């Protein structure tokens, strides 16, 4: 409360750490469905069904331009990519399985990186 400060983690390295994680995501073999935005003009259903499209290149732009207030808003956008993928794709399709793989890959990196 007022004049009572909770000890809080050192967040000075978060930008660098999130960029590192995003780089590893971008270079993962199964990253290909997520490297660019879904083409809203060529993919029927997507624009109407997926209310908040997100992809790695958009996250990279936002990260490079100071549009993430904190590390949690970054993680939200990464998870949005995979939540969108699950909504639109069958689990056993190539894109669907890529998304599950990439979510697992992300969440372990997230855990290993930030609760030291
Ligand atoms: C151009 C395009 O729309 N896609 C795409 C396809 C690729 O092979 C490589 C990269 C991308 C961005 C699609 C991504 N999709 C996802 C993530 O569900 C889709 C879901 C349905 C149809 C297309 C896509």
């Amino acid at each position: 409360s007022m004049s009572v400060k909770k000890p809080k983690r050192d967040d000075s390295k978060d930008l660098a750490l999130c960029s590192m994680i995003l780089t590893e995501m971008e270079t993962h073999e199964d990253a290909w469905p997520f490297l660019l935005p879904v083409n809203l003009k060529l993919v029927p259903g997507y624009k109407k069904v997926i209310k908040k499209p997100m992809d790695f290149s958009t996250i990279r732009e936002k990260l490079s331009s100071g549009q993430y207030p904190n590390l949690e808003t970054f993680a939200l956008d990464v998870r949005l990519v995979f939540d969108n993928c699950e909504t639109f794709n069958e689990d056993d399709s190539d894109i669907g399985r890529a998304g599950h793989n990439m979510r697992k890959y992300f969440e372990k990196k997230w855990t290993d990186t930030f609760k030291v």
